[PDB]
Formats: structure tokens, sequence, C-alpha cells
């Protein structure tokens, strides 16, 4: 606790669903944390009401695509820093221009941060993990060949072009690009920094919001799934939906894991639970919340087994490597929607 508060780690997208879990997880260990927010309204909210510590304060970035988003941080508190933990980067799919709004901003906010830390802080930082994703790993047109098999040394296949089929696909892709990006970067300046990297790489992440906010309706992209299944009407249509699930806990203990450790230098940890479909988590939902029985739909029980329809993954080396055991699916369904609900 000593030697960490002499710490200071960077978290870029300080506001998200991801990122303030991770955020939690360093507070506890008592490192010093500045977070990036877009506006002030954001900032404000997690120092005056989120995490109320003299160890937690935040920069405003308002735009992750712009040339030198990060220099202003890197200038000012560069000597300090010695981890930088990069999250953020659009989840969306309600956008057509999928250069303009995805692609672009994951592959210049990764490149961006990296540039700036070379540019103000070369022998400082230590230790860099980026958020990648499965993405990073499939695209969306190899995700469901049970014959085929997918690991840690996977990479998505699409193009710049050929992945802007529709937002989903385009998302995909630009985890791809950004995560390439990275190691890309070591690749030319493997002599400029001290820093070594690793990644992070989830399927679909569920669990808890780190805060209930009173009003919003629409939580995070992966959070909103569980969030819409437990507001269906029993006769409502059933979402398509179907990956990995891996609890966001895990996840921000897998990102402080990937800083302290070293046998995780140099590592794309997947980061994956169990698979789902919808059926999985309606049979789940129903289950563990009878009050729900008969007013959200009950799909068709035995019905889409994710086995038969997803590409099976391998990540037996990220569990050996990463040392504790996942979340179950009954947990992070206990977990998330009896917060949900209690809101
Ligand atoms: N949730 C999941 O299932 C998975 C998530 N990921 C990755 O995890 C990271 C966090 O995603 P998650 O927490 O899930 O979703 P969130 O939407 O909760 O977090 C997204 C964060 O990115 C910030 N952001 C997006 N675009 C920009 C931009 N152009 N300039 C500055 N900040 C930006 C948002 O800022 P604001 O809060 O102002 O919108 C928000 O803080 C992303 O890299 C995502 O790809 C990877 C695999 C799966």
């Amino acid at each position: 606790t000593a030697a960490n508060n002499n710490t200071t780690v960077f978290v870029s997208g300080a506001s998200g669903f991801i990122a303030q879990h991770i955020i939690r997880q360093l507070l506890d260990q008592n490192y010093k944390v500045i977070g990036s927010v877009r506006s002030t309204e954001k900032g404000d909210n997690l120092k005056n009401a989120i995490f109320k510590s003299a160890n937690f304060n935040y920069e405003i970035v308002k735009d992750i695509a712009d040339l030198n988003a990060f220099d202003p941080v890197f200038e000012k508190h560069g000597k300090d820093i010695k981890v930088v933990l990069h999250t953020a980067s659009p989840l969306n799919f309600t956008t057509t221009e999928y250069e303009k709004d995805l692609l672009i901003p994951a592959v210049n906010g990764t490149k961006g941060i990296l540039e700036s830390i070379k540019k103000y802080a070369a022998q400082t930082v230590e230790r860099v993990v980026v958020t990648s994703s499965f993405a990073s790993h499939t695209s969306t047109v190899d995700m469901c060949n049970t014959k085929g098999k997918i690991t840690e040394d996977s990479w998505n296949q699409d193009t710049w072009e050929n992945c802007q089929t529709d937002a989903v696909r385009a998302y995909f892709g630009s985890k791809k690009f950004a995560e390439e990006a990275a190691w890309e970067f070591l690749n030319k300046n493997k002599d400029t920094v001290k820093f070594k990297l690793a990644t992070v790489d989830p399927v679909y992440v569920f669990g808890p919001q780190n805060h209930i906010e009173p009003g919003k309706k629409v939580l995070n992209v992966s959070s909103e799934v569980i969030n819409q299944l437990v507001h269906l009407k029993k006769d409502d249509p059933l979402p398509q939906v179907a990956c990995g699930y891996i609890d966001v806990r895990d996840i921000a203990k897998a990102h402080i894991l990937a800083f302290q450790k070293d046998e995780l230098i140099g590592q794309r940890l997947l980061l994956h639970s169990g698979l789902f479909t919808v059926q999985t988590l309606l049979d789940a939902i129903n289950e563990q919340f009878p009050e729900l029985r008969g007013k959200i739909p009950a799909g068709e029980p035995g019905s889409n087994k994710p086995e038969d329809l997803l590409t099976p993954i391998d990540n037996t080396k990220t569990k050996k490597l990463l040392g504790f055991e996942f979340r179950d699916l009954k947990t992070i369904i206990q977990d998330t929607v009896s917060q949900i609900l209690e809101a």
C-alpha cells in the first residue's frame, strides 16, 4: 500500500463501464489515478460522486481521434506516470460513418496516446495495457464456425475495406486495427521507449455497473443486452446475440495484473468464461429471478445451444497466465440483474 501510492496510473476513458471498474480496483490497492474524460460534467461526477478519493483526479481529452489529443496530459503529468491503461475507444452501432466514427478514432486514439508517451514520458512509463477485444481475434464472419478454433494467436482476418458492411463488423475491425497499431508502435520504437506492452482482449462483458446512475435507461452496449432482456414483454421478439461472456470485475483484475506481473509482458490475454446465446441468458434470468417468469420471454428452452453455433475458444494459456478463476454465468446474471431490479 505504501509502494503502490508512489505510483500514478493514467486511464483513458475513465467514465466508461470497464474503466470505472478498473479505477475502483486501482484505488482499492492505494494507487494514484489520473483518468481522462470528455467533459467537466463527467469528470466532476466521477471525482465528486463515484470515487471520492484524493487518489483520483481527472483531465479532459475531448476526442481521441484528434492529432495530439493526449499531448497536454503527458506534458503536464508525464514525469509522474509509470503505468498507462488505454481503454477508450468508440463502442456504438448507431453510425453509418464507419471510418469517421469507429475505425479512425480507435486507431488514432491508440497511436496518439503512445506517441504522446514517447514525446513526454519515454523513460518514465514502464508499462502499458491496451483494452483490445475478442473482435481482434475473429471477424464477425468467422465467429460461428463450429469446426474452427480461436486462441490467443488468432487474428481477425478482415480488411479496412471489407469490414465496412455494417457497424458491428466495422467496430470489430476497429479493435483489430487499433491493437495491430499498438504492437507495430513498439515494433518501430523498441529502442526509443522503455515501456512494455500487454493487451486485455474481452468477449462480451457483463456484470454490475460500478455506480448506478439514476436517470439512465440505456446502459453501455454490452450491458444494455441484458437490460433489454429484463424489460422485454412476454410476447416480444427476441434479439439475436451470441458470443462469449466475461465479468467486468474479472476484466478489471486482469488489466491490473497485466501491468504488475512480468509473465504478462508481451501477451495477448483472451478473457472469456463461457458461451451464450440469448436463450442461455433467458434461461439463466428466468431461473434465478422467478419474479420475472412469465413477464419476460421464455424463448424455447433447450434450443439454440451456443456449442452448436459458435467457433470454439481455447484460452487455456490465458487462464494459466492469470492464475485466477473467472466468475461463471450464474454469478454474472445474479449480480447484474439484481442491480437493475434494485434500481
Ligand atoms: N463491453 C464489452 O463487451 C467490451 C468492451 N471492449 C473495449 O472496452 C473499452 C471500454 O468499452 P466499454 O467500457 O465496454 O463501453 P463504454 O461505452 O462504457 O466506454 C466507452 C468509453 O470510451 C469513451 N470514448 C469513446 N469514443 C471516444 C472518443 N472519440 N474520444 C474520447 N473518449 C471516447 C467513452 O467516453 P463517454 O463516456 O464520454 O462516451 C467511454 O468512456 C473499449 O475499448 C471497448 O472496445 C472490448 C471487448 C468487449
